[PDB]
Order: structure tokens, then sequence, then C-alpha cells
């Protein structure tokens, strides 16, 4: 009858022992909490990564590793839970969403503020529900579980870093709420069969410039950010996508695009969509070769350039692809 | 008995007309003659429409300076100031003015609207009304920002949405809540008196780097963003202020701070404090920006870099609370 | 393309002035604030009731008066706004919903906590949006408009009153929300056309007992509350509709129903649906009121008992959804 | 040295097993062999399962006495108390006990769950876990109610929601504490405030209390029925800030009832909100007829407080006076 879920423990506070360190093989020993072993729950095999990943020290090499680990255990399990530290969890859910082509089993990224071995750990409900959702409400996407909500991976962001840290999906509601009862949202289908075959697209680190507009921002600052080896650039603009109108800035952008640098425009407001292309913001930035990133998070936007540039596609394809919806990262 | 408020209409969709919305020479002033604003329980107000109007997306520190001077010139003639502004860079202007003003002894409330005043169901109606009434009747002597029925401290505020435009104050409660009854927050005092003479400190554009950290971010792109003429660097890092261990990036921040570039550390998160300690970033000369918003840190750096100060002075003062812009 | 809306000022704070009262004809004198006399707003005719109704002294006779005034003007106008005092607003609106048959124009009940004539009256918005929503988003129901939401009349309840009066629809989302934008709910239809001639069914006062159940409540107390003339009883029980398993008490209820007393089971919780079937109350004759509000149970009972129908007809129609007042 | 908490499993879904739901003897006790409850930073605990088990909807003031008496008997053996209880009348119980206990110097936390502990992802485990933790590490010396991750004053509480999503609020008092990722205490709420006299339990017995909900047109004939003997008290649920119909005849009945010793307390039928019979807000019609204000009391605190006072052998006026006095933080003014 039962399902069997694979737990990749890559790192994060969830598995540490207090007095506050990472400790070899402890997470597997803890998981003698009987609630993990009811017949209602699924079977789990756990793999502690070696070396264990510290979340702020991660790189796309680490993404590749996680990807590959999932690719190797793809056929052997019904679903997957990736334990991971909070700091760059959103970045990892995001990168994985695009690396996985035709994902047809659930992959759930989770973790905790408070190690699983302290009393009142948020890791308990987190792991328990991640396992349960993977088993009884499979959504074949990379998702991110936290705060009693399952959020689409490439839609999530760390909201707070506080006594109460949290993640939100500011431009898409959560796919599912883990309350007293589990409520699938409306736009969600359980166990969507994908078209073709599952494959892991590789990913190598990419020189991306990220740059926040601010009043009077100098074209020399922008210029500098666009020097080799930068192959892409995310502009964080005002409101529904307004940059300042100084000529020499727009010229620095235009020239960048003509050397083959992609320039994406995301808004700097938490919730919000860039509206380029006519009435809302005029044509200055489209004329300079800038493309709209829609309501994309910076995490999504970053992962998605890493994904496309890590292929061997022409400038114009990467460009075109940035602008189609590949894994629910954005609408329009 | 009666208060008289100065309304500077600097720009912004509130004073605009419907089209297919653009600007129309002195319509706010005519329009602002509907009876609710002329009422013995309201203050008197005078309005000055800026020429040329300012487009919010296109503002510079020289625009900051024009607003700051304009208040300076009218400081002694009014009980308070309301500055109408478009929403796109409202948080920046308000942050900016909080530092330029020294010993502010009268409310300055920056507000605006997402729908022009002339239209049905404008939010600008209630924003201007409560702004005025608050200025007059609940005067907080700071630079403040009023939107979505709340007054926030100006240098704490952040445009958070962009079809229901909202401003939040993520790391500090609103100073005041303007619902059916006006409710002031407990850590807030009315008409706190200034201890010295009110002054405007100038502000000029500074070439500040604002880099966002991401997994595997290369030292070479960081290097590029620290080239001349950059004089200060805001790093947006993860969580409680964690950066990547990698030596080659650290070495590049240290090099930058050693040649006199201010490197400040803020969190990417909508709320939370950087907490630095044995610290890689501290050793490389990076300083904590605690819980400041990006708008605040950017305003503070402009303020300080536009004074005639040494590197160690700017560095020491960026870590002291100057206008309530951060805690710790 | 301009609609014409009838405003019945039945009474309430919205039309008054301050003191340490209401004044004859002040409302209509107030209504000349230019925001109402603009082409994007409907035209209106206001009627002040003489005498003016006090919300807390209302009776089913006052309901009938309101219903007939609306009947008398039904063909003349495009939609109707009823101004009313907050205390029993939800009662009136629930009542009207049943009394009106084949309603084909909107009827919005509203008022305010502060008189329209004072600083920062909520009356302004409520009256502006009521009118605007009747004209531009006509929903052919008796609806109730407060706190920026249009709720179904027979679903609404006054949740707070102190210095922040408020209404909620705890068991049905608002039909329409009035923020900066108007947002309709999904299963709401704009101007749904009715299938027959609009008529008003009459209402008369009925002796309904309400019993709030508590631990140890005595059957003797229950019996006295069921004495003639009571012809119906609303029982407020616990959780999903649970009563004590006390047989003397259960015996008192069955005697009542044996004599022709309709007894309905409602929950004590603000949000909640009764869920009954061998259920001991069903065998006692008690029927389910599902998720009805107390105001809806009462309105529906007056409506049904005022048509002098059989006990079995009243009992059967209580379990049928007549006006969207309950989810089965 | 660790604390020791006494758990009284009086009844309710938390200690049951599912079936084709049923109560089952000693299962709550069997289950509390879950290692989460047995760790150094948890307090010791002894559980007593009631026999017979109580069903929350059938509860009686006799049942309240039983619970109070059980606590009293165990009062010195332990450092705190958790009462497991079914949700339907959990608020009436918590209320009752607040008045029954006099000079309580030890936490009493009533809690429960929608889902039995044995059922997967029950709310029971967190509710009992933290009730226990809060009792021992954050003792508040009052009768409190723990649900939806918040601890509320027992006599400020009520069951606001019943469904898949059942819940309790104190509409008129902020919760005393919040059990999130971090235990968070309200301000002007003290940990371990010692009382001013020896702990004692005061008796309670059933009282014929009438409860009237005004609606427009409500006839004094139905109100006459509600005042017939044996009724010795009467809760009047009125509109907004405490306003009645002011039909003379109704004034007269209420006056006639108070004149032969029936207590008549005016509460609001609004959820959050407070009765103001000072004179300006509502006038004095109701005051002149002898009705007294229950300010912002819940019905449940109100039924409770009347049962407390009418069960002592106090005079009419004394009960009247005491109903208007704050005895256990149940109201303000």
């Amino acid at each position: 009858a039962r399902k069997h879920i694979y737990i990749a423990y890559t790192g994060g506070t969830i598995g540490m022992k207090k007095s506050v360190p990472v400790a070899g093989f402890m997470e597997k020993q803890l998981a003698s909490m009987p609630e993990f072993h009811r017949p209602e729950m699924p079977l789990f095999t756990i793999h502690e990564y070696d070396p264990l990943m510290d979340s702020s020290d991660m790189t796309p090499a680490d993404w590749q590793l996680i990807a590959d680990d999932i690719a190797a255990n793809y056929d052997k399990y019904d679903g997957f839970v990736i334990l991971h530290g909070t700091d760059t969890m959103a970045y990892t859910a995001s990168a994985l969403s695009f690396m996985f082509e035709n994902l047809g089993k659930p992959v759930i990224v989770t973790g905790s503020q408070i190690p699983l071995a302290d009393l009142r750990s948020d890791g308990q409900a987190n792991l328990l529900n991640a396992l349960h959702v993977a088993a009884n409400y499979p959504i074949n996407e990379v998702t991110l579980f936290f705060n009693n909500r399952l959020m689409r991976g490439n839609r999530s962001r760390k909201s707070h870093a506080d006594g109460f840290s949290a993640f939100s999906s500011p431009n898409l509601p959560p796919l599912l709420e883990a309350g007293i009862n589990i409520e699938l949202s409306t736009n969600v289908k359980v166990d969507e069969k994908p078209s073709g075959e599952f494959k892991v697209n590789p990913i190598t680190p990419q020189p991306i410039g990220v740059i926040t507009m601010y009043p009077g921002i100098s074209h020399e600052v922008i210029r500098n950010t666009l020097l080799q080896p930068v192959n892409a650039m995310i502009l964080l603009t005002f409101g529904v996508g307004n940059a300042p109108q100084n000529p020499e800035l727009l010229a620095q952008l235009k020239a960048a695009s003509e050397r083959g640098v992609i320039v994406v425009n995301l808004t700097q407001c938490l919730a919000g969509k860039v509206n380029m292309g006519g009435y809302a913001t005029g044509c200055a930035l489209a004329d300079a070769g800038v493309i709209s990133g829609y309501d994309m998070t910076p995490e999504a936007a970053l992962a998605k350039l890493h994904y496309l540039l890590s292929q061997n596609l022409s400038y114009e394809e990467v460009k075109a692809k940035m602008q189609q919806v590949l894994r629910g990262e954005m609408t329009l």
C-alpha cells in the first residue's frame, strides 16, 4: 500500500545538535520519533550529504550535486524531500525547478529555524508534513514547504530573518495550506503527468550583475557593473518598471545588449509585476534591448539565467526564453 | 488656535488629470476647493505647485535639495508641511529628507495617491485630508510617510506593492493608525521639541554600489562594481547578514575598505537585522547596517558623503542611530 | 447612462448632528457636497422618514413601512439605498430579504458610526460607495454595506460595537469588496434578472423564543420559555449543534413541537454549521438552521409565520434555502 | 529540580480512537508514552483519567464541582494543572472554575483538541505539549485556556468557530500569551503573581438563569415566560452598546422581576464590545428598572459568575454589587 520518500539531508539547522553544531549522522538517529513510523506515513530512506552544505556557502556546483543525487534516486522512490538551511533555500528551490525537465514526482525543499532535536522545534511539523504531502498530495513540481504552506519553489522568498523567519510566495498564492486540514488550492492538480521524460539540465555559475536603481544612479556605476565577464544583468527598477530617463545610462544598457549582455528588468517592490512595452512605462528600456522579467522573484530570475546561459543557446534564444513561462515562475 | 499647513505639490499622479493620466497646470489647487478641506476643524493650507513638476522615477538628489530648500524657506511661516509626491521613489525622498533636516520642530508628511484626486473614489482624498488633519492635530516632528491609512517613519518605509500600491514599515510599527479613530503608537510623542535651531544640510549625488549576493557570486563581478568612482557599497546578504566564506570575495571587500570605500551590510529579507560578530566581514572592514532599509542606508550614505567628512567619521556615524532609522 | 437611486433615510447616526440629536431635513441639506453631484455618480432622490426611526426601538411594523416605501417607489428608480442605524441594521436587512420576492434591483442597507456632518465620517465613503455600487454593480439582493464590503443582508451580523462598529458575514464571503478597486466575489452575479413579478410579502410580530443553552440548564426553565403564545423557538446549542442528552429537557422540546411549536437548532459559535441526522433532537422535532445567523433565523421565521401557513409547511420551508441565507 | 504537572483527562476528543470517535479506557494514558513528553526540559506529569469520562455537551455544574474538587485534592502535590476537556463547553468550564477558585497560586490550563492524539497530525500534541511547557516554565496563576497556539484568560474566552477549523478567541482581552516559534508573553501580564490569601475552592450548584436575546418587536409576553419561577437570574443580550426597545411594558416586567429579587444583567449581543449604561450612551431606562451592566463579559463568564455568586449564601444586593465588581479579570470597568 505505502509510498517511499527519499530525504536528501544536505545541511541546515534542522539537523544540528545544540551547544549549536552540525554532528555526523545525528539526524538519522533522531528520526526514531515514532510519529515518523506510522503505517499512515510513508517509508523514508535518508541520506546525509558528505560534506554537509552550509547554506550561505553554496554555489551552483552544489545545486548540480543535489540535482544529480535526485537524478540517481529518481526511479527508486515516489517522492523527495530536500533538507536545507533557510538562508538560500529559495535560491535552491528556484534553481532546481528549471534544471528538472518533465519532473513527474514531487520534490519538496524544507528545513527549520530550530533544530529538530530542541523542544518545540518547527522542524517537526515541517518534516512530518513535507513527508505526508509528498506521499498523499504529490505535486510534481519543485516546491518549498514552510510556515504551514507549500509554496511554488520559484515563487518563494525569505520574508523575515527574525525570531520568526518565514518565506512567502508574494506573486502566487501557496499551492497548498497545511492547516488542521490540508487544502489544495484551485490552480493545483495532484500528480500531473508530464509530457516527456525526466532529465536533469546541468548548471554552471554565471557572472550576473544585479543592480538596484536609486535616484541619481550614475551611468559610471552601471558601466562598471557591465564590464566583462558579466554576461547578464538584472535591473531592479521602480514600481511597474520605471528606470530614470538619463540618456547615458540608457546608452550604457543599449551597448551592453549589443555586446550580447542580457538585461532583465524586475521591480524592487516585494509584490508587483513589471509592465514594459507601452502605456504604463513607455519604451526607453525596451528600445535599449532590456527585457521584462514580469513578476519574477530575483531568485527565479537568477536561477533562470543560470539555467539558460548554462545551455549552449544563442543570445536571442536566451532572450526569448527568459520571456516565456517555463516552470510557473511568472505570468504574462 | 488655528494651524496653517504648507502643501508642496512636487509631482505625482494625485494632481493629474485623466487621459489616455498626465499633468495639468495648477489643477490640484483649483480642485482642492471642495468643502471638506475648508472647515473650521481643518487647518488652513497653502499650496505651491512645483515648476517643472517632478517625475518620481526621474528624481535625483538635486530634486531632493529643491524640496529641502523649499521647506527651509517656508519653515517659519507654517505649522507643518505636506509634500505631495508620486509613489515610485516616495520612500527614497522621505528617507533623504529625514537626514538633511537637522532639529526638525514641525511635522513633514510626504504623501500621494495612486488615483488622481479628480477621479471618483480617489485614495488621494483621504490621504491629503488625514495628512493635513494629522499635521495639525497630531503633530509628529519627524519626516513621515502616510499611505494606506497609516503614518510611518519616513526612513523606515518601503514601497511594498506595485495594482494596490502599498507602503510598509517592516522593522518599525507605524507611528499612527488613521482608521475610524486616529490611534498613536505607544513609543511615539506628540510635538517633541527640537533642542537646537532647524537647519538644512546639503546633499549631492554619490556613486554608491548596491550589489545583491547570490550563490556562487564571483569576486570579479564584485571587483567590477568596486572600481572607481564608487565610494560606498551596500551589500545585500542572506539571513542575519551571512555572506559566502570564499576568501577571494572577502579579500576584495577588504581591499575596497582599505582604499576608503564604505562597505555596509544589509539583509535581503523584507524584515530582520544584520547581526555581525571572529567575523570575516568585520575583519574585511564591512560594517553592520542592522535593520535599515536599502532606501535608508542609501539616504544616510548620501547625507554623510555629501558633508565634508573623513572616511572614519562617515564610518563611525553610519553605525550610530541618527534619525531613528535603525535599532542596535 | 446615468441611473437614478432612491435614498430612504429611515434613521440613524449618519443623519444627525452632535451635542452634549437628529434634526428634521438636515440630511438632504447635507447631501449637497459636490462629490455627489457629478456625472460619474448616479442621480438621487432622498426621502427622510417622518417620524424618524430609532434603530433599537424598531419593530416588524417598521420593516413593513420600509418594504412598502420601496414598493411604492420600485418602478420609479433604478436601485435603493436604505440609511439606518447600526444597532439592528442586520435584523432589518435580513427581514427585507425575505419580504421582497423577485427583487430585480439592488437594495443596499448602510449607515455610519459618525454623523456625515463631522470630521472624518465613515458615512461619506459608505454613502458614496453604496450609491456607486447600486448604479455600477447592481446586485439584486438586499445587501448590507459597511467597512468597505458589501455583504448579503441575511448573512451579516454586527460583530463589534464600541469605538469601532463593524459588520461581518461570517459564513459567506462578501459579495463585493470596496478597496481602491471594486472586486466582486466569484459566485456573485451582477444584475441577475428575476423570473417573476416583484412583490412584497408582509410581516407581523411573532412570539419567538430564543434559548441559549448552558450546562445544567433546567427543563423547567425551558418549559416556561416555551409557554403560549410562543409559536417558534430558536435554540442556540454548542459546536456542530450539540445539546445535553437530558431526556426531561428533550421531552420538553418534543411536547412543544407536538403542540405546533417550530424549534430550530442554531450553533452558539460565530462561524459554524449545524450538522444533525437516530439523532435525539431530530426525534424531539427540532430542525436544523444549518449555518443561519440568528438574525436570519428570526427574519425567516417572521416571514413564514406571517403567511398563516400550516405547521408542516413552515417546518419544511425552514430547511429550504429561500434567499441565499444558508449553505446546506 | 523539575516541575511536576497534574493532568486531569476529564473527557473530549483528545483521548479517543476512531471507529466505523469512541471513547476508550486508558488510551490517553497509553499514548503519553511518546518520547516528546519525556525529556529533561519537560516537566514530570501524572495523568488521572476520569471515571466516568465526561462528555462536554452534557456537562453540569455538578461536573464543574468534581473538577474543582479534584484540583483541590491535588493542589499541594503538584506545581501546576492541565485539564483536558472536550471543546463544546470548554469555555463554560474554564469560566466557572475561574470564579470557584479563590487565591489561586498555581497555573490551571484547560485544553483539548479537534483531532484525537492518536489520529495523524493531531492538534492535540502541540496543545498538550505547550500547555505542559507553559504551566512549568511560564506559570500564570489563573484559569487559562490554550488553543490555536494562544493562551487566553479562561473567563475571557469563547468558542468562536466550529467546523473543520474550530477555535477560541477572547474578543475583549488580548491573549495572555502566544505559543509560536517563540513563547511570547503579553505586557501587563505577570509570571507567578502570588495571591493574597490561602487557596480555597468555593461551591457551585445549578441555578435557574434565564437568557433573553432581544430582537425587534420582542414581546413582553415571551419575556414574561422567561421570568416565571424558578428563575433567579436573567441575562439580557441587547444591541450595540447596551440598548433595549424601551417599550414601557418591558421596562415594567424587568422592574417587577428585580423588585422580587431577580438579578438582571445586561450584556451586548455584539461579539467584541462593551455595555455602557452610564446615561449618555444608552440613557437610564434600563438602570431605573434595576438592570445592571456586565460591561464586556462573555455570556459564559456571565453565566459562570452568576452561578458562583448565587451559589454562596449571599443577599440579593450583595450578589448585585459583586456582579459589578471585577473578581478575576473577566471584565473591565
